[PDB]
């Protein structure tokens, strides 16, 4: 099950430098950007999927995010699995926790009202799993997302029918910094 997709999304604002390296390894490199989303991962999700990967670095100056991060559609949802974040740790409404893969993280969900997505201006949910203290760098780093899906449904937290992608996403908010991840 090694990676079979690659994203480099960007709203464009600032600079953001992505290389596709092989297999499952990517870098990215940015300068005072807006909102991007780099990664790799597959480009149908999976609710069982077992995911690995090893930041060799991740260094956001301010706002990053690293995650595994997907999409269902049916309904809209965007979800994540936070292991690393730089100067603010994200949160919304608090609806549990889940043990996993050797964290515990907090278990929130969120409205975002016609805000940017994967089919343009839409109004969607997001679930998180926030892991309560920031992972290890540069460790070979397990996220069983399993544990986390059920986790998430104990809370009436549904994924939808039709899977996107599912990527280790390397994601930024009016931030710089480097990421150099490698995914399998």
């Amino acid at each position: 099950d090694t990676t079979n997709y690659w994203q480099d999304w960007t709203d464009g604002v600032g600079t953001v430098n992505a290389s596709n390296l092989a297999g499952g390894q990517y870098s990215v490199s940015w300068t005072n950007c807006g909102n991007f989303v780099v990664g790799k991962g597959w480009s149908t999700g999976s609710p069982s999927r077992v995911v690995n990967y090893n930041a060799g670095a991740f260094s956001p100056n301010g706002n990053g995010y690293l995650s595994l991060y997907g999409w269902t559609r049916s309904p809209l949802i965007e979800y994540y699995v936070v292991d690393d974040w730089g100067s603010y740790r994200p949160t919304g409404t608090y609806m549990g926790t889940v043990t996993s893969d050797g964290g515990t993280y907090d278990i929130y969900t969120a409205t975002r009202v016609n805000a940017p997505s994967i089919d343009g201006t839409q109004t969607f949910t997001q679930f998180w799993s926030v892991r309560q203290s920031k992972r290890s760098i540069g460790t070979n780093n397990t996220i069983t997302f399993a544990n986390h899906v059920n986790a998430w449904k104990s809370h009436g937290m549904n994924l939808g029918s039709s899977w996107a992608y599912q990527i280790i996403a390397t994601e930024g908010y009016q931030s710089s910094g480097y990421a150099n991840v490698t995914v399998w």
